[PDB]
């Protein structure tokens, strides 16, 4: 599933990300490579159990492919931002100003079995303010592709 969405651009973003964590340039990221990438980003308080927890997710040396497979496997239902924006633009169909909370609450719960009312309240809390104001779909897309603080 993890090689089927997954475009060349996404994969290059990942390749560059790997080479930035890959301190030694060897081709395999290890505990040492993780330690000074954390240090270069300002994080000095790193304990071995956290570094080890990271590495334990893979069965072998963390090599480009083992990385790409492990990160794909967690994003099995995740698109690139423009594609996600298309789904909202279809729900927008009139254009420019994004949708209201009620209109999508109902459409996530209704056709099919469930986007559950536990999942949806977590959605209004983790998607915001945004979801209250303009149900800011533009913002929603940027936070899922680019991190939570941004």
């Amino acid at each position: 599933n993890v090689f089927s969405m997954f475009d060349q651009t996404q994969i290059q973003d990942f390749k560059e990300a790997f080479t930035v964590i890959d301190q030694n340039r060897d081709g395999i990221i290890d505990k040492d490579d993780l330690r000074e990438t954390f240090a270069a980003m300002g994080r000095l308080n790193v304990k071995n159990e956290e570094l080890d927890a990271m590495i334990k997710e893979a069965s072998g040396p963390i090599n480009f492919t083992v990385f790409l497979t492990m990160f794909g496997e967690k994003l099995k239902g995740a698109d690139p931002e423009d594609v996600i924006m298309g789904a909202f633009k279809v729900l927008d169909p009139d254009g420019k100003g994004s949708i209201k909370k009620s209109f999508l609450e109902e459409l996530l719960t209704t056709q099919c079995d469930r986007f559950t009312p536990e999942e949806i309240k977590n959605m209004w809390a983790a998607f915001p303010p945004d979801v209250a104001g303009n149900v800011d779909y533009k913002n929603i897309c940027y936070v899922i592709t680019h991190g939570e603080d941004k």
